[PDB]
């Protein structure tokens, strides 16, 4: 047991899923695992291990933000041997052409964060995925038959931002998604030593203003069989 | 109705205590208001309003970390007509004479967080509480016999530290306890325009270890709360 | 003896009023203590010791900005003992609801000096007044019949700043009033362990400003070392 | 013709591969291309045009430093038409594992530079190369039997720095090469909309001093092969 | 009249020497000024015009600290017509090399205040000196049968600063010594186009300190003025 | 021998000039040098060595950028025992009154660069010429009735900037030409104890084109490389 995990060495399987919300944790074990058992609800965050096609999967929750998603990837990877992470969140899309329901996959992310300036010695560091991973992620997207854009994601701080002209910046510089945790995940990856991605679905779109724990399925079916995928 | 508080104008009173853990929110709840019903659910994050002595009161938790509670209060002052916020939460000291089970009040709070220059052209915000809010709870804690240091708290942004160097820091500079939230929450308060006020009970202290008794921190637990709900009472006055 | 003040332990009481005007040591001095004795003139900086009803009090100037208060502020905690420090002075205010004469005390003081991020290995160290300071303060004013604003203030490092942005953001944030010491006070305050105060009156509207007879002003500058010297007694209780 | 560049529209083809040094660009021409032609030598900075298996590639140096590598990328870009810049470099390692020949593809790079911080209000902006690009090398890499390893890599403003416990920062983060271009090449690719990759071959070692335009063929071949992937 | 300079368009000549301790002022004109009249004293900084040789001088103080200094050149320069600022006093050596008593020039002024960066948009603006003013002090100083050090000054904005390796830094770009004010006044100078200068001789030695004579340093601060003055005639040929 | 250039102890002199053009290093040594020898061709950076009225001078390029010129004149100071780095280039002008063919001498450099940052803990590090080698370009320039003026270059970091915004901050403090490497060259003579200036003509004109003739800028460039070897001569004695 950690300080905010309530669990032991095995409870946990070496490849957790995880969405920002609780509930879609709770909805992600109950449609696609199979003998699907609690193993966490320390504060609320429910977490779940079972079977998806004979494979030992977990899927937990993390919170909104980095501060909350530090503190849970960190802690399954230095108390019960956790190897991948990937987490299947939601995004808000600044571009013209991405439309809502769009699958992105996260090869980098920017942040107005500090966290990793603190790490780095206030230089520049680039958080990045795993290539692996993001591969894995793509091959099986076709295979599946889906659309997804791979590229850079922005990690915000404040969902509620002062700067609305920030977005003219994202914009230019092609950011697919806005969200609030993956330079995080990447950070402590690569802190402690292991693997990350980050995989969204569109659900709103910051300009047009136009919005949408169920539902977000092709999300978690790609997430799910990648693993296959690098387990060969 | 936002993305995620589900409910409407009316169902939260104009204040709003919130504790960290969602858990807790149900517990006080439960514990302290009478005729208490549930006004969200949203992600998990349960929200109840009741009365407190005729008074109307609600209670809702905010997740971990200044983005989170960010969200929750900037929603609670700008979309449901809430005045005041009151965090009840803990904290780890680092301060030699700042013992467990200590209530503390934070007038001020410093912070590794970047959110406050965005706000501020880059320069120094001081993230304060409000004036009459830390005094209400310093008058209260006092006609119920319990002792509140009033000082800086330290928000920080990784739980987990990559340099212990800042604990040296903070408690070179007198800083009263450490949490994750404050200084964002003064942040929203002072943008929208609303009053907010953190008290904390020493939770875990840094400086060599040496807990206590279970009975006894969920004593000075309530404590700290029934300062928070009496204060709100003084200041109806 | 110390580089800027030539005196011995003793000389100065553990209470210390400052000025930003130099000439107003002597003003006070001669006004509002009793057997009033000169302790300091290096550079001029000329400081007396006497007493306020039974009570020993020191006054002396600390010329304008950071730097310079910064100096005496902490010469005075480290070499004569000094447990509290007061600062009297005026200041501009940004919002429209602040009229000129308003007697404001600075609870916090945001800046864009660098001088504490300096200490605070470059983070967000919020500078705060002693609570207990600020309440005695704020109820001496209360029984003169006085009614004084707390909240923040604004130390800047340019008095002609190129920017005049920063005002309409100081506005949006509630700043009370601008002048050019707290944070620098506050922030020697906690690095040597000792208590702090600014209190300050409007001296000026930045944009929009109004016009102040003579006899006005010194009316209001009595109200606030009066103001001053009788929260030191409340305090001494 | 452009400020730094005397050539016309037409002559460059829409890839070029760009190393740091003049000579290895004429080198690459008259070792890999077919009817190599000269077509720039302003400043000395010799660019050379021609074919490789029938495919028209342009070969052309940039210059040591971020700044240097910037005005040129940037004119190739806006008036010649180039769509691909592919660098192949040289850089110093910092892991044990790591030694020298061995080659390196940079998906990311981090940076004790401000060019990017300039470009994106001050945030943390995280320097990518383009996934397709990434993973035709990888590709070509297998296909000739040539180990290469993925990663992040660190663009330094100061080949001589005054801080040497950064590298301690830099090994503990994985960084597989220091050079000093990738982060400034891949924030030009960003701005003025073209595609980039950064291909390195370890020519020293930091911590154990060890060192080496000529015989860095292997990186080349890579190159030029993910080139005609790409075409496919 | 401006807010810290009670005058005329007139009353000062277009070359103003200032010391920081501001005793100096009275002392300079009386001691090497003819017919000096005084054109201020707002604040009790006492400003004086007479003239040298011939030619129109003044002199008045400016106060310890960039924030007041920078108040100070740039109503002057703004309101009076002032076209040069020389800059006269005191700082401390971390050079092993440079002796008490030495004078220095300074040619350019690192810092560790933030009024330049405010200025050059987060950039990094060389804070340097009018060329031909400092090669007409070295000439003077020859002249004088002094040798000057000509080099690069530091702007320390805490004269008792929270970390010491700062100074092992110094000694390693050569700085010649550490005083609170040139980069301030040369950040002014470019700003509203005009010029300026500042010497100092060591009064102390950082690390490793000496001891002098009342005398000895009277006769330094004679050397400094007489040298400054003849520098402006230089100048105006 | 270093990696960057393939010579040994005695092929350099203890005095060398520097274009930004490998080309241009050919150029200088075939037109003013006697008895001219190539000791350096890595990479193609071009250098050379041969004697000037007598007197031994060596001429090599730099590249562009801060990067690129801080790798050479480091191991030329360190590797090759060069006491003096004199840089002689082009810029471009932002000042309305400064026009084409117009010698700049940058006493000093600002910069967007972050380098001198990294070497000076963080704060401002003023990049600034030696004094006597910009007194002897000065004296050189007025023997060859040549106009020259002293100040502020800008050593960018980007050829093309992401926003013009800098262009007119850096007019309104008065830079004379904005160039690539100076600010670079001064820190790495500060952090190796070595001498270096930088001289340039103004090749073209932000603020409003229109330029001149071939052969008029051929001659104006020529005088430049006078001013520099001339001003060599004057500090020999
Ligand atoms: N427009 C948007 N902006 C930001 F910053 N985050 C967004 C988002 N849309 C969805 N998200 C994801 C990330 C957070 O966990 C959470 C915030 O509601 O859901
Ligand atoms: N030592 C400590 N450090 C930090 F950063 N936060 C502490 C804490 N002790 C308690 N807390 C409170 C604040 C967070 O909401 C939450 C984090 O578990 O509990
Ligand atoms: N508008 C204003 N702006 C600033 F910066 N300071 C102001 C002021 N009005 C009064 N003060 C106080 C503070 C300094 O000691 C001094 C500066 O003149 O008087
Ligand atoms: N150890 C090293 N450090 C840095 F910064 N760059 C290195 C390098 N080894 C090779 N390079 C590459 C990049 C530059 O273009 C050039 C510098 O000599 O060659
Ligand atoms: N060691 C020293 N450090 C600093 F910061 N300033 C020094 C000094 N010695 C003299 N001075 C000059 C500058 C100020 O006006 C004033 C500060 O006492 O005298
Ligand atoms: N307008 C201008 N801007 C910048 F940044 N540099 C300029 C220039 N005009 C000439 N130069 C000099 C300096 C570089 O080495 C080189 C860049 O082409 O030539």
């Amino acid at each position: 047991a950690t300080p905010h995990i309530n669990a032991e060495m095995g409870d946990f399987a070496d490849v957790v899923l995880m969405p920002g919300d609780p509930l879609r944790a709770k909805y992600i074990a109950e449609t696609f695992l199979e003998d699907a058992r609690e193993v966490n609800n320390v504060r609320g965050m429910l977490g779940f291990t079972g079977t998806y096609k004979g494979r030992k999967i977990s899927v937990m929750g993390h919170g909104m933000g980095i501060p909350s998603c530090s503190i849970y990837t960190k802690e399954l990877i230095t108390d019960f041997g956790v190897k991948k992470i990937i987490r299947v969140g939601s995004c808000g899309a600044v571009l013209p052409h991405v439309k809502l329901r769009d699958v992105v996959i996260g090869m980098g992310a920017c942040t107005d964060s500090k966290v990793n300036r603190i790490r780095f010695k206030d230089h520049d560091f680039a958080a990045i995925a795993d290539f692996d991973m993001v591969r894995n992620a793509v091959d099986a997207a076709k295979a599946l038959g889906i659309d997804a854009r791979v590229g850079n994601l922005f990690s915000a701080d404040l969902f509620y931002s002062p700067d609305g002209e920030m977005f003219d910046v994202m914009e230019k510089y092609g950011i697919l998604g806005v969200e609030m945790e993956a330079a995080g995940i990447y950070g402590v990856a690569a802190e402690f030593g292991a693997k990350a991605l980050t995989i969204c679905t569109v659900s709103d779109h910051i300009r047009t203003h136009e919005q949408t724990q169920t539902t977000f399925n092709d999300m978690i079916k790609i997430a799910l069989e990648s693993v296959l995928l690098g387990d060969k």
